[PDB]
């Protein structure tokens, strides 16, 4: 009937031969496996002339599995779109072996239904760079149709490793996929999420691995390379072939490096734990050494926080369980897993703002257990001198300071475009408290009907949400937004001409003026997130007002204390030092998965703690040290009779 | 080299032959096919006598595809389990035709590598049974290793139908699958969720498609049975076979029954939004009617709100772009989809409360403007005779069922895990509310240090969310939960022996007679969640103390007028019949999707609502009623002068 033709190949050659409906092309390979050296092999495909009617149609047989395909290999797209690649290439699945040295065959066919004589060339090469090693850097070429994987065995003493793949250019869109050796192997568009940990890449994708997960001590870094950038966020294609006629693709190519590194070993656990102990327990001695010297000389939360926690542990089972990495934004390069934990570094370093808000509350209630007994004495210093004392405003501060942390760590367990707001939105509210706090201070009768803190909360949650759910700035909502602040600049000026002085007129103008500076930045549209930038324009705002109060007290006569001077220029330093960190951070939850990976960073402090921990860490302490200026700023007046002048 | 035997084949026989290493057997199956009857051919192969060295490799080749697998097929399982299938089936994918009329050619190849000759049977059957037709049902077995999909033709006319399939047994686990008719058909356990609207199914799946989706007006239903139980919920195998061995299946094999209907018209939903319109602006006339007779006679919503919307925009998009359905618990039989919204009839039964509250402040502004132009009438009796007439409370009632309207419904349009807490709290919110608004009637100046909503609120969000995240009772923490209901049952008695009288001791006995009963429900305890029953026990402990309150004015002589007396029987009535749809709802959340499309059921009321719509519009009657029978349940009282008597 058909004419079959077995003949006997041998490995490295390009074989050119055609083959019809008449004729079937048998390949007889024969080579030889062993235990200690994998070496896989590599099965390449060429069809020269494109035939229409029917495809060419090749099958690998080995001993355990049969892998076949078309070629040319037609491939789905987003939209009933076919994208047709003539080029072919897949590495063979080997199976564990028993004895020690094998003599494997493996038959490849070669068959079609096409009348039409059609040529290809067929050559399989041995794979001698199969096997990764830690350290080393292997540059290869994928593409849609030529899926690579490449096989790691842990080195004996190394229980964790991360594998970090970089590509020069972001696109096309790819699927690195980390799997256990048991063949066969997913590398296909459409099975290479079944198992294992994936993720999407552009420019960086970064997979932390350890040898718990695998009995076999290595696994297989499957690559898929995805015919459509939609999903990395590029771009849509709207035109390319129209109806039936598949679209040619095969000129993109993505080129990569795999990098397997050991992972940080549990002395940077260890030092990352000191490390966020010893500093703020700093604070704790500090201040018990600043009393000891003094005594010898002389709701919202809670509804906030519910759905934090049911969002958690929802995400970080998923994540755990389904393998795809593209759901929370964490910093791969620095999330350090702990338990259930993938990114225990963010979690650790957002202990500064509870240790410090506790440490706070502990100085305001000896604060107010001290004027309490003051007052028992019926002194009159305490009764009707200097600025009346409320340590209830300074209890929310610090209250907000403790919850803040939570919030922040429940945010960070998975930092995902789903919990935004979590993480800023109190520090908003910490500075809204910092902001008025001086102004009842000063005026404690205006607080009496003050009815602002439910107001100013709730602006600033509407403001920092919907924004950001509806778009990312339709040139553009965020100078739409710039407009908004402008008239909130406004609306502080108009607030400086019910306040007097000509140097209070300009102190309040160059403040527009700073206002308006960042308003620029609003402009050449927010690239980032509101919720970073209200935070960071409350911020500055709030070192304004605190630069206007203190102008106000030096100008009156009334003397700043060391303290308050010594906490004044830390609490610059640090929230200088808080503010760039800051703005390094970038991204994150507004840009998709495989754009975040892109601007992922190292760890920077002790190999564990990356550039946001340190500002959790720096902003705990200037808060910390804001509130203290806000406690001790008014102590001269303190120790005199209250002020016979009108407050400013 | 390789004796290969090229034999012509009919198509329905049972082809029994041997193979080795030296044999290749070739098959030649000829067939015809038409466009009008597209007829899906199968093909089955068994291995008689197992091969544990070399599995039997079979190819199937045709024009445009090849589909390759192993026999005996060896399947992944969660922790490293291979288990073992004997019997292979796969339908052969069949490209559209451009003649009319085709003959077709496919060859079957059968090889191995095993030197031992091993026997298989191979028998290619027609499948006359690949059409599905509206309103047929087909049952059918497929197991993991044989997996069965079928197309449906969509008819002129149609332009949404329901893919509805059920089985007697649960397990084992499967995943229905829709997908366009474009080949390949991804009908392997690997590939299955590449594309297409899936979901895991134990005894029911419904899946709704459309004609816009699929531009061949047709789509394939693939079935695929999971190897194991663990993703339906079931069990977890822990035992098996050890270590390398593969595991023997096959035994496992599920029956299913696809039953493709037309979905609703358009005309359900115009009735079911006449229906949702006409039944709450008959209040709105009512009141009018009432008001014209008389006349002519004579910040927690917001705090809790924002999450649940970025969780809805999320949530939504993902499921509609993935199509994974198990992420949301739809009501998947009774689910109409609206634009982006799957589930549009929960939504619009919303309405229903956010109406009412309307309606019902509404009511409470016309009452306290009567009241106030009564006051600047100078009128003795308002001014101090009668109960204080307190409306800002009423207005939180009002503001609270508005608002657990729009909770409700932002909760509904993807019930999920993720969101229960967001419908139930609310509502025990405004029962905590109605608690103590007679109170704080009666009571006035208690009211005036009262400090209760906040820890109310507290306590209640507290106990409705730990207890379900950490588990659903380990034997039994809800066993726990009842022992703290009864501890509750001890502090409402001893307020009441704070509170006198004889009968007040007996009706407050067999309050806690009534909670204890219910306790018992919290045991065998709460399938439900506490969410439901916290719901519940609140209205049932709300409806004693208005019985309790009733009694207590009848007992003092103070007479109920006519209209309290109406709106206390409706409200019964409608609170008795809320109960019942109420407690008909079960499951949802708590269980795993599969498990939870069990309970699903179809709709009941004008082929658009539900049992929980009919709930969503009893509940908003019934708390509309109880808001009215509080405002008017002291009219009596305040057409007299105030009491002399000390109040109760
Ligand atoms: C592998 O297959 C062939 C024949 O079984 C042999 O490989 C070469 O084949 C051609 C002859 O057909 C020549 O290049 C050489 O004479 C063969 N040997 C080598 C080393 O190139 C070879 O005999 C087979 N090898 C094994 C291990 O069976
Ligand atoms: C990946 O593809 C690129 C693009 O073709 C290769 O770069 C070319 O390599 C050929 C080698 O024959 C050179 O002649 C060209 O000058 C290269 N073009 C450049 C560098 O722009 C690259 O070699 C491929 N990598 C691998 C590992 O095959
Ligand atoms: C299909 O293939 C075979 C041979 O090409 C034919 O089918 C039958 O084959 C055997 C003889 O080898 C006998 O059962 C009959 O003589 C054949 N015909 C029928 C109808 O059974 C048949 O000729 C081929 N059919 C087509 C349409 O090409
Ligand atoms: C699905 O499998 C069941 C279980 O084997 C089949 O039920 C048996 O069918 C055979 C038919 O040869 C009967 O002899 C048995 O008595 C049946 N056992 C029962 C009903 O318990 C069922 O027929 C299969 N369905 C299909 C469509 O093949
Ligand atoms: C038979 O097939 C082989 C394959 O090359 C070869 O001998 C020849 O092409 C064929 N002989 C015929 C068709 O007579
Ligand atoms: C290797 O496999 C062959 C094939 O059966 C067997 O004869 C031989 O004993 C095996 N080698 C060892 C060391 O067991
Ligand atoms: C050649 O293969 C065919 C297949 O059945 C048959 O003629 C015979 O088994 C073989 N002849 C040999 C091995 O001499
Ligand atoms: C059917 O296909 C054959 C094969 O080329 C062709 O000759 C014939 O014209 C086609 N029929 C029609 C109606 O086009
Ligand atoms: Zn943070
Ligand atoms: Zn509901």
């Amino acid at each position: 009937p058909k004419n079959v033709s077995q003949k006997d190949a041998e490995f490295e050659r390009t074989y050119v031969d055609e083959v019809n409906s008449e004729l079937v092309n048998i390949y007889t390979f024969n080579h030889t496996v062993t235990r200690n050296r994998t070496e896989g092999v590599r099965v390449s495909v060429n069809v020269l002339n494109k035939q229409k009617g029917a495809p060419l149609l090749f099958v690998v047989r080995q001993k355990e599995a049969v892998v076949s395909f078309q070629v040319p290999l037609i491939l789905r797209g987003m939209f009933q779109r076919k994208y047709l690649y003539q080029k072919v290439e897949r590495t063979l699945c080997q199976p564990p072996t028993k004895n020690e040295s094998e003599i494997q065959f493996f038959y490849v066919d070669v068959s079609t239904l096409s009348p039409v004589n059609t040529t290809y060339q067929l050559r399989v090469s041995r794979m001698d760079d199969f096997v990764l090693r830690t350290g080393e850097q292997f540059s290869f070429n994928t593409t849609a149709a030529q899926p690579q994987y490449f096989k790691y065995e842990f080195p004996e003493g190394v229980d964790s490793v991360i594998v970090k793949v970089t590509s020069n250019k972001a696109f096309p869109c790819s699927v690195i996929s980390i799997q256990d050796v048991l063949c066969p192997v997913y590398d296909l568009d459409n099975n290479v999420a079944f198992i294992g940990m994936y993720q999407t890449m552009t420019k960086k994708a970064a997979i932390t691995v350890q040898r718990k997960d695998f009995p076999s001590n290595s696994f297989y870094v499957v690559v898929v390379v995805k015919t459509e950038d939609q999903a990395c966020g590029g771009s849509l294609p709207f035109y390319p072939f129209a109806e039936d006629e598949p679209v040619d693709q095969g000129h993109r190519q993505k080129t990569l490096s795999v990098l397997v590194s050991q992972a940080v070993t549990s002395e940077a656990y260890v030092s990352g734990m000191l490390f966020c102990l010893g500093i703020f327990l700093s604070f704790y001695l500090l201040t018990v050494l600043l009393a000891c010297w003094e005594n010898w000389r002389q709701t919202i939360a809670v509804f906030y926080a519910l759905p934090v926690v049911q969002l958690v542990i929802t995400y970080q089972t998923v994540v755990n369980v389904t393998g795809n990495q593209d759901i929370c934004y964490y910093n791969f390069l620095c999330a350090h897993p702990l338990g259930n934990l993938s990114a225990f570094n963010n979690i650790l370093s957002n202990l500064g703002y509870i240790l410090l808000g506790l440490l706070f509350l502990l100085i305001i209630l000896q604060r107010e257990i001290n004027h309490n007994r003051a007052l028992l004495r019926n002194d009159l210093c305490a009764l009707e001198c200097g600025i009346p004392k409320h340590f209830g405003l300074f209890y929310a501060m610090g209250t907000a300071l403790m919850m803040e942390g939570l919030l922040s760590a429940c945010y960070h367990v998975c930092p995902n475009y789903t919990n935004f707001q979590f993480d800023t939105s109190f520090m908003y509210m910490i500075a809204g408290l910092c902001m008025l706090k001086l102004y009842q201070k000063r005026h404690p009768d205006i607080n009496a009907s003050a009815y602002s803190a439910y107001a100013c909360l709730a602006i600033v949650i509407f403001f920092s949400v919907l924004g950001v759910v509806f778009g990312k700035g339709n040139t553009a909502f965020w100078i739409v937004f710039s407009i908004i602040h402008i008239i909130a600049t406004l609306l502080l000026s108009t607030q400086l001409y019910y306040m007097l002085y000509v140097d209070r007129m300009v102190l309040l103008v160059m403040g527009n003026v700073i206002n308006w500076s960042l308003a620029a930045y609003g402009l050449i549209m927010r690239p980032n997130d509101f919720a970073s930038y209200l935070l960071a324009i409350g911020i500055c705002n709030l070192l304004l007002y605190f630069a206007f109060y203190i102008i106000m007290k030096l100008r009156s006569g009334e003397r700043i204390k060391l303290i308050p001077l010594l906490c004044i220029v830390c609490t610059s330093v640090v929230w200088g030092f808080a503010l760039f960190f800051f703005f390094q951070g970038l991204s994150t939850w507004q840009k998709t998965p495989a754009e975040s990976r892109e601007h992922n960073r190292d760890c920077i402090l002790l190999d564990f703690f990356d550039d946001h921990d340190i500002w959790h860490f720096l902003s705990s302490i200037a808060m910390f040290g804001s509130f203290l200026v806000l406690l001790t700023l008014d102590d001269d007046l303190d120790t005199v009779q209250r002020d016979k002048i009108y407050v400013f």
